[PDB]
């Protein structure tokens, strides 16, 4: 089963000269962290970059057509070898970015969405998914503290 992991501001808005568009928001990084740790985690080349480490307890899968430039996580060259790399685990996650999302949206039975309340700008979206193609299984309205700057809302959806 393959799902997909975001953070997504107004009018889809996910990244923003390959980094984030926002400043940190520790609680949203807690949810990713709960909701991928000791799953492997695929992601795009770019993302990789953006990131810069490996994301412990994770297998770390990066897609990229270059040779790569880390031997602590694993390259790949194509999606179908992305999931092969995977193995046969209940639950992939599928980390971004914009271009990754696009190709494994189609095959993702979740969606662990992060609504983000901010108009920033952006130069990379989430893909358009059709709401009636999935069901709301959860929500978590929060408010904006002192260490998260927007309000935010975890929402998990389900392919019908
Ligand atoms: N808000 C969020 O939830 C979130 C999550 C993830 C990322 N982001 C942001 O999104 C941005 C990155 O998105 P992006 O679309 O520019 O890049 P990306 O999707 O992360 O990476 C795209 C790169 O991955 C490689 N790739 C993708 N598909 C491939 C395939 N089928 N076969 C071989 N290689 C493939 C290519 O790299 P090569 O050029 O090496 O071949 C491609 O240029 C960043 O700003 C990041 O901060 C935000
Ligand atoms: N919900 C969500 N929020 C994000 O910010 C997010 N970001 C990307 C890619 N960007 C990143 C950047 C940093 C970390 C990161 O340093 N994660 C730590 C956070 C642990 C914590 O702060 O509690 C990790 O161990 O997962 C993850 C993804 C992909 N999906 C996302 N999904
Ligand atoms: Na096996
Ligand atoms: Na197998
Ligand atoms: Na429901």
């Amino acid at each position: 089963m393959i799902s997909l992991i975001a953070a997504l501001a107004v009018d889809r808005v996910i990244g923003m000269e390959n980094a984030m568009p926002w400043p940190p928001l520790p609680a949203d990084l807690a949810w990713f962290k709960r909701n991928t740790l000791n799953k492997p985690v695929i992601m795009g080349r770019h993302t990789w970059e953006s990131i810069g480490r490996p994301l412990p307890g994770r297998k770390n899968i990066i897609l990229s057509s270059q040779p790569g430039t880390d031997d602590r996580v694993t390259w790949v060259k194509s999606v179908d070898e992305a999931i092969a790399a995977c193995g046969d685990v209940p639950e992939i996650m599928v980390i971004g970015g914009g271009r990754v999302y696009e190709q494994f949206l189609p095959k993702a039975q979740k969606l662990y969405l992060t609504h983000i309340d901010a108009e920033v700008e952006g130069d990379t979206h989430f893909p358009d998914y059709e709401p009636d193609d999935w069901e709301s299984v959860f929500s978590e309205f929060h408010d904006a503290d002192a260490q998260n700057a927007h309000s935010y809302c975890f929402e998990i959806l389900e392919r019908r």
